[PDB]
C-alpha cells in the first residue's frame, strides 16, 4: 500500500457529476509505478456514452455556478487551495508513485499546482470590463466579460497536477464548468485532487475527471457541441489533430505544445550561474518538462569551462526510486522515452559529437544523466525534442549566428540565455522567438506571469492578469438614451 | 464610364510587392454592376505560384517595417487615412459601382474604415507591455509585446472598404505585413485603398493585395509556414473549413461568421425609435449582412402597432440604382440570394405567415423591401439568415421566452433590444449569448468597441483597444538579477 | 473587579504599539474611554508626546527597507494572516468597538468583516503592483514604469467607523511596501489596538505598523511637519482636512483625504417606492445616521411624497433604541453631547422656517436621542447646507428632475449621491449629473473593498479600495534605458 | 521687428472669453530679448477682478466643452497640433526672442510641446471607466471618468511653450477648461499657442491666457472656489505656497517643481557616451532646466578621464544670439541668474575645488561654459541647483556611497546614471529616489511616459497614459436591480 495520511486520496473512480464511478462496462487502465513496475491501482476506461452524460451534466451545473457571486467562487476556490496544500504530502507521493518523480519535485509541483488555484480565485474578483467614449451623444458604451461555458481540459503525464490547476482555476474562477481528462499513465493525482474539489464545496459537475482512451474522448469533447472552449497540453501531432476537430463548430482553443528551448551562454555570462541555470532547465523532472532546455549553445571562448563546469554538476546527480532520500533523478516515464533519447545520442556521435558522460541505461526505466560535447546543427536533437536528461553543447563563435539557430525551429514556448551585458539582455530577449524568455535563470516557472508559445508550440496563455480570459467571451453593449 | 475626380483609383492590377501586376498566364475576374449588368473592368486571377512569391515578399519586407518605432508606422498610417478620407467620393463611387450600396452608404462606410486606420494608428504608440511582481528574489518580471509576423486577410463582398481596414489597420499598427485577398464579387476598393497606401508610404510588400481563386489562394495562405495568422470575415462554412487548414501549423485565426440577430421589441419599448432601430438595423445594405436583424421579435402588447409602423416606413424605402438621388436600398448582390428571400417568404407564408408588404422581384437583381407578420420557429427565417430586406416580425409574451428563442442559434454576433426599463436592461442584455448587443438603438457599429462573436460567430475582436493584440504574440522575459 | 466578556482578554490593551512594543507615555498621562451607553469607563489609552511620536516616526524609517524588500508575495501572505485573524477575532473586537462608540453589536461585527476585507484585498494586491512598457519614441531606447512605495506614511482616523478607517488605510500602504504610523480617534482607540495585536501575531514586523493615542493637535502637528512622513492619509471633518493639507504644504506631502459629504438621497415618482424607503432607512438610520455617506437630504417627488413619508414613519417608529449589546437594539446612543445639539439645531432651525417634525427627534436620556422624520424641509434651512450627523430624516419635495439635480449639486461637497428610479435614461442622466465621487442607484448600500471610495469638491482627495487604492501608497518611476542595437 | 511669417503671432493682449484685451488701467509688462537687451513687445498686467471674470468665463463655456464628444474634443485638438507644427519657425523666433535659447533648441521645444497636444488629442478617446464583480448578488458596479472642471495653469520660463501644452492638452482633452497664466519674462510664446487655439476652433472661454502679476492672480486662482484644480511648474518654495493657498478649498493639485538630479558615472559605463549624455542633460537651455544634471558623480577610477574628455567637449560650446548659426548656448534669462552661478564656483573653490574650464561672465548676460573639478558634498552645489552652464565633478569609491549621496537631497525630480551591467542597472534605477530615470541616455523627455516628481519634486504626472487622470474625477456608481 502507499503509505498515505488519508487513504482516501487514491481514487479507481472517475468524478462525474458529483458521484465516483466505474466504467459501464467495467473496463479499466491499470496505473504501474515507473521504479519497480508495481501496479498501484486501477482507474476506469470510460465509454463515449458516459463522457456525454458528463457533458449533460457539466451544462447543467453550468447556470448555478455561474450565476453565483466572483466573491462566492472565490471562498470555494480558496478552500480548495487550503485542502491541497493541507494535503502536499499525500498527493507528492501518489505523484512520485505513478509519474516517477522524485518527492521534492513532487511536492515542489503541488505547490505550484495549488498557486494557480489561489491566483485565480483573487482573479476571480478582478474580472474587469470597460466604459468607452462613445463617438456619438446619446449613447453609452460598456463592455463586459461573461464565461464561455462548458470547457474541456485535456492534459499530459509531465505535471499531473498542475497541467490541471492551470486550466480548472481560471475556468472555475471565471464562472465556466470543466470536464478534465489526465493521460493515462498520471491519473491518479488528478483523481486525488477532484477528492479536494468536492470536499471545497465545488458543486456536483462543476469540476468532473474522466479516464479513458485519448482518441475517443477527445473526439467527442471536439465535436460536441456544448462543448465551448477546449484547453489541451501535449505534443504538436496531437494539437494539430485537436484544433482540426474543433473547427467545425469554431471551439475557443488553448494549446500549450511542443518546444526546442534554445539555453544560450555568452562568454560574458556568470558562468558558474550558467551552469546552475542549465542544471535545473535541463535535468528537472529527468529532462521531461515542455519548457526544458533542448539545445545548450555555448560561445567558444567558455566552452570547455563550461563543459567541466557541467560535468562535475552531473556526475553528482543520484538517481533512483523518488521516494528515496537523495535522488534527484527519477526513472523515465516509459520505455519508448529512452529508446528516443539512446537515438539522439546515436545520432550525435555517429556526426561526430563525444557522449563525454552518461547517457547510459541502468536498468528498467531509469537512464543515466549524460553531456555531449560538439554537438552540430546536423545533428537530430538540434531539431527534435529529446525529452529526457542529456544535454548537448552546440559551440558558437557570434551573436547572430545564435539567434539564428536560436529561432531556426517551428516551435516557440521556451527560451534561455545568460549574460551580463545590458544591451544585449535587449536585443537577445526580443530577438528570440519565444513566448517565454529565461535571462540569467533557468527557473522561469511561476503563477503570476503569463505563460505559453508562438508559432507552433501553442495559442492562449496561462497563469497571470492574462489567464482568466481564455474563459470569458467579451460583449460590448452600445445603450441609447434620452438626454 | 465612372466619373471619378481620380482614375488612376481604378485598377485591373494586384498589388505584390509594390509593384502592380497581372496574371502570369494572363487569366482575368470580370467585375459587373449588379445594378445594371455593366462590367466596370477586370482583375487578375493570380496562381498560387504568384501567391507564393507574395509571401515571400512579404516576409522579406517585414524586418524593416517591424524594426520601425511605434511613432513612424503610426505616421504612415495617418498619412493613408488621410488619403482615404480626401478620396472619399472616388472610393464610395467604385464600391456603390461594383456592390450595388447607395453612394451615400458607400461613402459612409469609407468614413468607417478609415476610422480602423485613424484608430489603429493610435494604438500603435500604445502597445503597453507589463512589469510583474516577481515571486522570489533577486528575479524582475517583464512582458513585452511583439509582432505575430506575416499575416493573411481574407474579405466579403458586404463591406469591401472596412472588413479591409479592420484588418490590415491593426496588422500593420502592430509591425506585422498582410497580404489581402478582397472577395471576387468586389475586389476594386481593395485595389483603391491599396493604391492610397503607396500614396501613404507603406513600403513594398508590407500590404499586398492579390485576386483570384478563393480556394486556392486561401489553401496557399493557410498552408504556408510563413504566414503565422489569417484573419477571416464570412460564411461560417468557409470559416469552419480555413480553421481546420491553419491546424498543421497552429496558426493564430480570426473569424467573423454567421450570425442569425434577433432584434426584441419590449411592450414598454419606445415603440417609435424601436421602428427607427428595426430600418436602421434590417434595411441597411438591403439587409445584405450578418449584423442585420433576421429575426425580428415584437411583445404581443404592441405587435400590431409596431407592424403597422414599420409598414410605413417600409413602403417608403427607394429602390433603384445606387448612383441615384433618393436611392436608399440597391439591387441586391446575385440572383441566388433574391432566391433565398423567396425561400423565406413562400415557405413562412406556407405556414400561417403573411406578407403585408412588398416582397416582389422588381426587374434584375431589384427586390422590394417586405415584411411578415406571423412569423413563428417552425420557419425557416428562424434558422436560416435571409441577406435580404425582409423583416419576420415574431410575437412573443414573456421576457423567459424571448431569451430562450434569441439565444437558441448555433450563432452569437449581433443582437438588439428595447426598453425603457432599468432592470430589464441589465437582465437582457446579460443574458443574450451575443458578442454584441444595441439596448435601444439599432445602430452600434465603431472603431472603439470590440466587435466580433460568441459561439460559431467566430473568434477574436476587431476595433478597440482589443483589437491590436490580434496581431501581437505576448512575450514573458523573466531576468535574475545580483543583488 | 469586572470586564467585558471578551474571548480573548489580551485584544483589549491600554498601551500604545511602538516599534514592536507596547508602551505608555513617558510622562503616565492617559485618556479615558467611557462606554457612551452608561457612562461605565471600559479602560485608559496613553496620551503620548510629541518626542515619543518623533522615536515613533524613526521607528517606521528603520523598519521600512527590510519591508520594502520583502517580495509582494511575502507581504501578501503576512497581509493574509492578519485578516483571518480578525475573522477569528471578529465577535471580541465587535465587542471593544461597541463598547467605545456605541453602534449595536450587528452593525459592530458587520463593520469588522468589512474592515477586514481590505487587508483580504489588498493582500491580493501587492502583488498585482504592474508598471509598463511603453513604445519608445525613438529607435535605440527602451522605456518602463515601476510602481514603488511612498515610504513612511502617516494615517488619521475618526470614530464613526473605528476598524474599517483603518484598514482601509494600513492595508494598501503595508501592500505597497510603506510603513504606517496610525492614531485613531481618542473616543474609540481600543479596536485600533485589538487590531494591532493582531497586527504582530500575523507576523507585521516591529516597527511596520505602529498605533499612537495622544492629543489630535500636536500629534498631527508632528506628523504633518516631520521630513520623514512622505504621505498622510485622513479621514474626518472638513475644517481639520483643510488644516492638515495647509500643514503638509511645506514639504509637498502626498495627502488622501476623505472629509465631509452632504448626501442627496433622492426618490422619483417612477421609483420602487418600497426599496426606496428601504434604502433610506439603511442610509440615514445605520450607525445611528454618523457614518460620512449617511442621507442628508432626503429629495422626494411631489407625486409620492405623501405616500414615501408615511412609509418612512411607520419603520422609523418601529426602531428599537438601546444599549447596543441588547438584542433587537437597532439604534444605540450617539457619540458625545455636541452631537446631540447639532441635531437640536437643525430640528429647530427646520421648524423655525417652516418643516415639520412628524416624530421623534427628542432627546431620551443620557446620549440617547429618538430618529426623527422632518417634512416640508427646504433649501433655506440649515439641513440644506450642513451635514446633521444624526438619526433625523429631513424630507425635501421637489417637482423636476433639473430642480432636484440643482438642489443635490448645490454644496462644496461631493462624497455619496443616492438615488431611487426604474427608467433607463433616467438612471444615466442623473448618476452622470450629481457631483458626487460615489452614487448609490436603487440603494442604499454602496460600500465594499472592491470599488474606488472617496470624494469631488471639498469631500477630500484620493480613492480608498478598489484597483485604485494602492496607488495612493506608491510612486511612479519612469525608466529610459538607452541600448545599442 | 521680429522676421516672422505671420505677424498675427506677436500678441501684446491676454486671451479672455474669446477677445484679444488690455488691462483696464492700462498697466503692461515689457518683454525683452536677454542677448541684446532690446523691447520686443509689452503685455497686459491684468488686474484680480479681470481675473475674476476669465473665471466665470471658464465656467460658462465648461458646459458646451463638457458634452462635446470626446471624439469632437479630439478633432479640435487635433487641428491645434497641426497649426502649431504648420507654424513651428515662427513660435521658435518669438521663444528664442524672449527667453535665449537657440532657435534649433526652440523648434525642439515647439515640436515638443505639440507632442503633447496630439497624444492627449488621441487619449481624450480612451478614458475608459471599469464595470467591477459586485459583492453582492443583484448589483452592477460601474466606474466612470468626467472632467473636474474649470482648471488653472501657472508656467514657467525656461520652457515657454511646452509647459503649458503639457498641462492644457490633457485639461482640454478630459472635458475641462483651463486659465493658464504665464511667466513674466516669457508670455510671448503664450499667446502665440493662443492665437492657434483660437484658430483650431478652441470656443471662447475653454482655453484663456492672462499675464500680470504672480502673487495677485495667482492668489485668486488658488482662493476662486470656481477654480477647481491647480496645476504648476515652477519652483519649490512657491509651490509650498500655492499648495497651503489650495488647502481652505481641498483643490486637486499637480505640482513639478525642484530638482537637484545626479548624474552617476560608474567605472564600466560607455564612457564617450557617458560624456555625451552630461553634455546634454547638463548644457541644453544653459543649464537652465528643471530635470538638467547639477551633480555629476564619477567614479574615481575613470574620474580623470572623465574630466578630460567632457573639457574637450565644452571648449567647443559656441555662445552667442541664440539667432546665430551655430551657437548652441545663449544667454542666461536674468542677472539673477548669473549672480547664482557665480555663487557655485565661489563657494566651491573656496571649499577646494578647481575650475578646470570657463565659469565666467562675458558681458550682458551670456555666461561661458564651465567645469569644476574636486567638488564634495560640503559645497553649496551639492544642495542647491545652480541652474546654469556649470560641470561639478563630484568623485565617488562604491556604489552604496553614490546611492546615498544621489538621494541625500528633499528632491526627487530626475537623474541619470551610465553603466554597461545588467545587474547594477536594475539596482540602481531602483534605488534612486527619482520620478524619472535615464539609464545610459541624458535625454528622457518625450509625452508618452509620466513625467513628475517624488519628495519635494511635485505632486502627479504629465504626459503619457496617466497624465488626462490629472484633470478627471472617478465615479464609482452601485445599481441595484430586479432580478
Amino acid at each position: 500500500m502507499l503509505a498515505l495520511k488519508d487513504p482516501s486520496l487514491l481514487k479507481s473512480q472517475c468524478l462525474v457529476n458529483g458521484r465516483w464511478i466505474d466504467a459501464a462496462d467495467g473496463t479499466t487502465i491499470k496505473v504501474t509505478n515507473p521504479a519497480d513496475g508495481s501496479v498501484i491501482g486501477t482507474v476506469p476506461s470510460l465509454s463515449v456514452a458516459t463522457i456525454k452524460e458528463a457533458i449533460d451534466a457539466s451544462a447543467k451545473a453550468l447556470s448555478g455556478w455561474a450565476a453565483k457571486t466572483a466573491k462566492e467562487r472565490a471562498g470555494i476556490l480558496r478552500k480548495w487551495f487550503d485542502l491541497i496544500i493541507a494535503n502536499a504530502d499525500d498527493i507528492a507521493l501518489i505523484m512520485t508513485s505513478e509519474q516517477g518523480k522524485p518527492l521534492a519535485e513532487a511536492r515542489g509541483e503541488v505547490l505550484y499546482a495549488a498557486s494557480f488555484i489561489e491566483w485565480f480565485a483573487e482573479e476571480a474578483k478582478r474580472v474587469y470590463g470597460d466604459t468607452i467614449p462613445a463617438p456619438q451623444n446619446g449613447q453609452r458604451l460598456t463592455v463586459i466579460r461573461q464565461p464561455v461555458g462548458v470547457t474541456a481540459a485535456i492534459t499530459p503525464w509531465n505535471f499531473p497536477a498542475a497541467m490541471i490547476t492551470r486550466k480548472a482555476a481560471p475556468a472555475l474562477a471565471a464562472g465556466c464548468t470543466m470536464i478534465v481528462r489526465p493521460a493515462d499513465l498520471t491519473p491518479l493525482t488528478a483523481l486525488a485532487l477532484g477528492v479536494l474539489a468536492e470536499k471545497a464545496g465545488i458543486p456536483a459537475g462543476v469540476l468532473q475527471i474522466v479516464t479513458g482512451k485519448a482518441r475517443e474522448i477527445g473526439a467527442e469533447l471536439t465535436s460536441n457541441d456544448t462543448v465551448r472552449k477546449l484547453s489541451f497540453t501535449g505534443s504538436t501531432e496531437v494539437g494539430r489533430l485537436l484544433m482540426a476537430q474543433c473547427a467545425p463548430t469554431i471551439k475557443r482553443i488553448s494549446l500549450e505544445l511542443g518546444g526546442n528551448a534554445p539555453f544560450i551562454v555568452f562568454d560574458d555570462a556568470d558562468l558558474d550561474a550558467a551552469v546552475d541555470g542549465a542544471m535545473v532547465s535541463k535535468y528537472r523532472n529527468a529532462g521531461q518538462t515542455c519548457v526544458c532546455a533542448n539545445r545548450i549553445y555555448v560561445q567558444r571562448g567558455v566552452y570547455d569551462k563550461f563543459a567541466e563546469k557541467l560535468a562535475a554538476k552531473v556526475k553528482e546527480l543520484k538517481v533512483g526510486n523518488g521516494t528515496e532520500p537523495g535522488v534527484v533523478i527519477g526513472p523515465m516515464i516509459e520505455e519508448k522515452a529512452i529508446t528516443k533519447v539512446k537515438a539522439h545520442i546515436e545520432d550525435a556521435v555517429s556526426k561526430g559529437a563525444k557522449l563525454i558522460t552518461g547517457g547510459k541505461e541502468l536498468g528498467g526505466l531509469f537512464f543515466e544523466p549524460g553531456i555531449l560535447t560538439g554537438v552540430t546543427s546536423d545533428m537530430l536533437v538540434a531539431k527534435e525534442e529529446t525529452f529526457g536528461p542529456l544535454a548537448p553543447l552546440f559551440a558558437f563563435d557570434t551573436e547572430e549566428e545564435v539567434i539564428a539557430q536560436a529561432n531556426d525551429t517551428i516551435f516557440g514556448l521556451a527560451a534561455y540565455f545568460y549574460t551580463e551585458n545590458f544591451s544585449r539582455a535587449i536585443r537577445v530577449s526580443e530577438a528570440l522567438e519565444y513566448g517565454m524568455v529565461g535571462h540569467n535563470t533557468g527557473l522561469i516557472s511561476n503563477e503570476v506571469a503569463p505563460f505559453g508559445g508562438v508559432k507552433q508550440s501553442g495559442l492562449g496563455r496561462e497563469g497571470s492578469k492574462y489567464g482568466i480570459e481564455e474563459y470569458l467571451e467579451t460583449k460590448y453593449i452600445c445603450s441609447a438614451y434620452k438626454r
